[PDB]
C-alpha cells in the first residue's frame, strides 16, 4: 500500500487527515484525522515597545480582533470620552485630548463619573487624581509634547488591548492548547490573565489597566512644573558579577534610598529609581570598572566611593539627569518598590470590582 498525511487545521489541536491507496492506485483505508500538539509556552508585552501602527493592520483583517477594539475603544469614549483607537492609530499628542466634556448630558458620566472620583493613595488616603476636574469646570487636557500614545497613562490601554484582540484571532482560529504557559511583565501579566482562559470583562480589562495608569503616575507627586525626582535604568555587568549589586545597590539603600527593579537577566538589569540615586550610584559600578575583580578581605568594605561621589551628585544639582557608560537610563518617572504604602486602596480596591466573583 502506500498513505500520506498533510497538517489541515485545528479546533485547539491541529488536524492532519490523510489517505491509503493499493498498489494499484485504489481508495481504500479512507479519510483520516490526527489531532496532535506541541508544548506550547506563550508570553506578553513589554510596556516598552509600542508605537504608531500598533497591529492596527490587523483591525481591519479579522472580525477577531476587531470587536477587541471596538468594545475597548467604544466603552471608552463612551465612560471617557476619547478613543483609543484614535489614540493608536494617530498619536494626537501635543495639545492631546482636553475633551470638550459636554457640559450637557454626557457631562457628568465623564466629568464626574469615573473622571475626579479617581484615587491614589501614594499619599494620604484621598488625593482624588488632579483636582481641577471640580464640579462643573469644563475640560481637562492631558499632554506630553513628545508622544502621547505614551505618559503610561494610555500605553498600557494600548499595548494591553493590542495583545488581547492579537490573542483572540489565535483561539478564534484555533491555536491556543488548552495547557499553556501565562506569560507577563509590568502590565504584560494582564497579557494573559485577561487572556489566555478569561479572567475579567474585555470591556473592564482596560478600564483598569487604565487605572492603573493614572494611578502610577500621582502617588509621586513632584515638581509641579514637569518632571521628578524619580525614572530608572538598566545595566549590565562589565567583569564578573551576579547579585554582584544585589547588595552594590542594597549597600546604598543604608544611605539614601532604591531597590532592584525587574531582573530580566545576568546581564542586563531593571534599575528602580531615586534620582541621586542614578548620577549618585552610577560612578560606583562605574569606577568598579577601572579593572578590579572579586578577591581579598570582606567585611571592612564597600560604602566606600559610595559616601564618596554619592553624597557629591545629591548636590551637584537639584534635579539632574542621567549619564552613560554601562547602565543606560530609561524615560519615565516612577518604580514598582517603593509604592509600596500606595498598594490596596487603588490597583487592589480596584483590583476588586471588575476582577473576582466567576
Amino acid at each position: 500500500x502506500x498513505x500520506x498525511x498533510x497538517x489541515x487545521x485545528x479546533x485547539x489541536x491541529x488536524x492532519x487527515x490523510x489517505x491509503x491507496x493499493x498498489x494499484x492506485x485504489x481508495x481504500x483505508x479512507x479519510x483520516x484525522x490526527x489531532x496532535x500538539x506541541x508544548x506550547x509556552x506563550x508570553x506578553x508585552x513589554x510596556q516598552g515597545s509600542q508605537e504608531q501602527g500598533m497591529g492596527m493592520d490587523l483591525y481591519k483583517t479579522s472580525k477577531a480582533a476587531q470587536d477587541v477594539w471596538n468594545r475597548a475603544d467604544n466603552h471608552f469614549k463612551d465612560t471617557y470620552g476619547f478613543s483609543i483607537l484614535d489614540i493608536v492609530i494617530n498619536n494626537p499628542v501635543n495639545l492631546t485630548i482636553h475633551f470638550g466634556g459636554e457640559k450637557g448630558k454626557r457631562i457628568r458620566e465623564n466629568y464626574s463619573a469615573m473622571i475626579f472620583e479617581t484615587i491614589v493613595d501614594g499619599k494620604l488616603k484621598t488625593e482624588k487624581i488632579f483636582k481641577e476636574i471640580n464640579e462643573h469646570s469644563t475640560s481637562y487636557t492631558f499632554r506630553s509634547e513628545k508622544g502621547l500614545l505614551s505618559a503610561t497613562q494610555f500605553t498600557q490601554p494600548a499595548l494591553t488591548l493590542m495583545e488581547k484582540a492579537a490573542f483572540e484571532d489565535l483561539k478564534s482560529k484555533g491555536l491556543i492548547p488548552a495547557d499553556a504557559t501565562f506569560a507577563g511583565h509590568s502590565l504584560g501579566e494582564y497579557a494573559a490573565l485577561a487572556s489566555l482562559a478569561d479572567v475579567m470583562s474585555i470591556e473592564s480589562l482596560v478600564e483598569v489597566v487604565f487605572y492603573r495608569g493614572m494611578t502610577m503616575q500621582v502617588a509621586v507627586p513632584r515638581d509641579e512644573l514637569g518632571r521628578s525626582n524619580y525614572g530608572m535604568i538598566a545595566i549590565n555587568p562589565g567583569r564578573v558579577a551576579a547579585s554582584f549589586s544585589q547588595e552594590a545597590l542594597q549597600y546604598v539603600v543604608e544611605r539614601v534610598g532604591k531597590r532592584t527593579g525587574w531582573l530580566v537577566e545576568i546581564v542586563n538589569y531593571n534599575v528602580e529609581n531615586q534620582q541621586y540615586v542614578a548620577a549618585g550610584d552610577l560612578r560606583a559600578l562605574d569606577t568598579v570598572t577601572n579593572v578590579l575583580n572579586f578577591i581579598k578581605l570582606q567585611k571592612i568594605d564597600i560604602i566606600e566611593l559610595q559616601k564618596s561621589l554619592s553624597l557629591e551628585e545629591v548636590e551637584g544639582h537639584l534635579f539632574x539627569x542621567x549619564x552613560x557608560x554601562x547602565x543606560x537610563x530609561x524615560x519615565x518617572x516612577x518604580x514598582x518598590x517603593x509604592x509600596x504604602x500606595x498598594x490596596x486602596x487603588x490597583x487592589x480596591x480596584x483590583x476588586x470590582x471588575x476582577x473576582x466573583x466567576x
